[PDB]
C-alpha cells in the first residue's frame, strides 16, 4: 500500500535525480564503472529506495514541507 | 577541504541512526535481505549511498534540526 | 503534567540549538545514550525545576523564531 | 570558567532543601533509598547540561542556525 508506493516515490525521485545530474556523473562522482552502475539501478536502487520509505523519510520531507509552506502561510496570508 | 565528503557522512549518519533506532525491527523486507539480516550489509552499500544521497545533493533534515524548524514553526504558527 | 512539560520543551530546543552532539559531548552524555537522555532524563529533570519552581525560559528560542523571520520575512 | 555547573547544583540543592527533600522528590517523583543517589548523579550532570546551556551560543552560531532552520522552513 504506501510503504511500497511510497518506495517506488523514493526510487523515482533517485532515478530522476541521476538523470538530472549526469548518469555518468552521478557514477564517477561516486564509483561503480559505467557497465556495472546503470543495471544496478535495475536491481539495487529500488532495494534501498524501500528502505528511505521505511523510515519515512516522507514524512520528515513531507512535514519538513507542510510545516515550511505552512509558515510561509503567515507570509501568504497571515 | 570538503564539499561532497561531509554530507555523505552527515547523511550517512541519519540513515544507520534509522536502521537501528527503526532498524532490524522490520529492515528484511524494507530490502529484502540474503539469508536474514546484515548491518554486513550496511558497511556494503550505505556508504556508497549516503554518497549518492550527497551527490544527489538529497534531502537534509538534522534531527535536531528538524525539531528546531519545528519548534520555530510553531513559534511562527503560533 | 506540570509545566515540567514546558520546561522540557525549552531544555530541549536548547539543547537543539547548541546541537545535540555537541551538547552530549559538553554535557556527559555519548551519542550512545542521547535518547535515553532525551527520553527519561530531559523529562524528569524538566519535574524537578518545575516542583524547584526554579523556572529558566527560552529567550534563546525566541532570538530564532524571530531571527527566522528576519531571512524568510524578507527574500 | 566550567564549575559555573557547581553554582548551579549549589541553587538547586538550596532550592531543594528550602522547599522540602521529600516533599520535592514526590513532587517530581521518586523516594528514599533513591532519592539520595539522585542529590549526586543526576542534579550534578543536570546542572552541567544547565552549564553548558548556559554558554553564548553566540551570534554567528545564532545565525548558521536561524538561516539552515529557515532554509528548511522554505
Amino acid at each position: 500500500a504506501n510503504k511500497r508506493n511510497e518506495a517506488l516515490r523514493i526510487e523515482s525521485a533517485l532515478l530522476n535525480k541521476i538523470a538530472m545530474l549526469g548518469t555518468e556523473k552521478t557514477a564517477e562522482a561516486v564509483g561503480v564503472d559505467k557497465s556495472q552502475i546503470s543495471r544496478w539501478k535495475r536491481d539495487w536502487i529500488p532495494k534501498f529506495s524501500m528502505l528511505l520509505a521505511v523510515l519515512e523519510w516522507g514524512v520528515v520531507d513531507d512535514d519538513m514541507a507542510r510545516l515550511a509552506r505552512q509558515v510561509a502561510a503567515i507570509l501568504t496570508n497571515k
